[PDB]
């Protein structure tokens, strides 16, 4: 699978902008971002199931732009599917690949492998109706599984099933992934699930593409503040900074906090000068326990959440409208109004310019 | 609000055993559980929607199983409420606080203030029927979201809006509990949610109440299997054990890897009998890093998860049927099929009897 220029709208209405993914054999690719991304579209307009209004689209290689959806070699599945009322348990799962199928022998046989790992074996024989709404889903999972398409597409397909059904089936997927070397395209907004599934996650924006390449590549590396706030959960911590020298690649901003703090950042320093106002990051998790000093940020407890596994504290701190995030593990017994001390890991700060760009980290993480 | 032996079904097959619940005013409280534990009828049940087919039930301080619905003291807004196609939204969120209330004193500040941290002042009249593929859910919920009644009742509200305008609503509803000085009743299976909201959480599992008590408490004390199990992701792990003594504050088990290593846990160890097989627990965010040789666990990487602030390492143990997952802070680079090393804390442990009771931990957790 492969896109070149792809590119769709409704007149004026763009919701698809000069996409260029090169999807390679066998590759579980996870599209990632928010509302209106537009992540589901382009999971369609690859099926067929919307029209692509310019640039290219291959699909095991020759061209699949005016392709009908049922000839293009993939196979389809999404938050919750509606299966055929009339035919048995049994009868779907293997609906498909029935639609070219070496008889009896390969289906019945592809349905009850599929089916164990699915926890479905004591359902075959039973109808859609009289069925729970968790069960019918994983149905509607299993036939695209026996059908072994050359291409899958995974739209939320776990979103039906419950913490603790999900995990199984988010293991399932990868085994399947593994046996059947065949291509995956899933689409989420469960952040783990795309650092667990994929090999590459490509990050939408506004129809755009905002950036592809692996989980922890996302991770320690944003190309800009746009993926910076949008992978990780408690969201990244920006700061309001004034950049008061560059060297070769060095870079050195003035922080928020009172006695005007000056620190060095190990970062790209290409596009920075003195004088500008940008953007500093720090991630909830990488903000010191304060007991490493070198820059420390102080201020008085807003919020205090107990998770029981670690702790999530809201610090409030004057020269900084925002609060500040940070998680730390276990039990800390703080409460609101107590003040908080916490460090700054200069090797761990990211710095974005006006612009939004990143200045690229030159801390070579490991990973 | 408050409940007695209420038993709800048909005539004979149960679907909510004995429970008695106790709701104190002001409390905040979450219901939990998973697929159809029935915490879901239970709501109803307390709203009318159902009949209670047994029990009492005091809503206030004047039982209400008779007591039709909308004459009931109440409010609650379930999961997605239906709009009015013709109503244009001038005509939305309200018919509550509508044929009364002060003149202007009723849609300007008690209804005119939910549409505020939710991007809401694009649709304020707007006619909502047929918007966008997800407009009229604010004109459709926040139709009863202010009357102020004694107690409310939600359903798995903030579900299909991403990591965005969800997060800020555990912020907000949260805020409304705090002017809003009333009682409510939230319902889910967002598990940090919960544990972020109530002041009290009641487990059930298959109509049946699995315990109820503060967050930290079910996440230190749970009662039994099952609600260790349940609360907290991913799960807790679980080692068959024999007892090989018992003393009064104690009770020793022997581990199943080989030296067979015995260790005395600090535990009821009320009701437990030499020679039983039990269930011992450690939850993986309290599996120690091994350089800490105290009762230590070794076995092969089978698994190992990169999640960008952690890393879970799935460990196969030999005698130990299913694998150990293993919760670490940061990288933590190890590649499968390697030999690794954890600490087993004796305080940390939960110990079943065949019951699956819980053995009563004895060692105080701060907080």
């Amino acid at each position: 699978v492969q896109l070149q220029n792809v590119t769709k709208a409704w007149g004026e209405v763009v919701v698809s902008k000069d996409i260029n993914l090169d999807i390679h054999e066998g590759e579980f690719v996870v599209f990632v971002g928010p509302s209106g991304c537009g992540k589901s579209t382009l999971l369609r307009m690859i099926a067929g199931l919307e029209t692509i209004t310019s640039g290219d689209l291959f699909i095991g290689e020759k061209r699949m732009n005016d392709t009908p959806p049922a000839e293009r070699g993939v196979g389809m599945v999404f938050q919750s599917y509606a299966l055929y009322p009339h035919l048995s348990v049994a009868e779907n799962m293997s609906f498909g690949l029935k639609l070219a199928g070496a008889k009896k022998e390969v289906i019945n046989q592809r349905v009850n492998q599929v089916a164990e790992v699915l926890q479905l074996a004591h359902l075959l024989d039973r109808k859609p109706k009289a069925l729970s709404g968790g069960q019918r889903q994983r149905v509607a999972i299993g036939r695209t599984l026996v059908a072994e398409p050359s291409v899958f597409l995974l739209d939320e397909p776990l979103s039906n099933l419950d913490a603790a059904l999900r995990v199984q089936m988010r293991i399932e997927i990868s085994r399947l992934h593994k046996r059947l070397g065949r291509t995956m395209i899933y689409v989420t907004h469960d952040q783990v699930e795309a650092m667990t599934l994929a090999d590459k996650i490509v990050v939408l924006d506004a129809g755009r593409v905002a950036q592809v390449g692996k989980p922890l590549e996302l991770y320690h590396y944003p190309a800009d503040r746009f993926v910076a706030g949008f992978i990780g959960s408690p969201k990244m911590n920006f700061l309001p900074v004034k950049v008061t020298a560059t060297a070769i690649d060095q870079v050195q901003v003035e922080l928020p906090m009172p006695n005007r703090q000056q620190v060095w950042l190990p970062v790209e320093s290409r596009d920075v000068q003195v004088g500008a106002n940008m953007s500093l990051g720090i991630r909830p998790e990488h903000l010191l326990p304060s007991d490493i000093a070198d820059v420390i940020l102080e201020g008085e407890v807003q919020v205090v959440e107990q998770l029981g596994n670690e702790t999530q504290i809201h610090i409030q701190i004057p020269s900084i409208r925002q609060n500040l995030v940070y998680r730390q593990n276990d039990v800390v017994l703080v409460e609101e109004g107590a003040t908080f001390a916490i460090g700054l890991p200069p090797e761990r700060c990211h710095l974005f310019r006006e612009d939004g760009t990143a200045c690229r980290r030159l801390h070579k993480e490991p990973g």
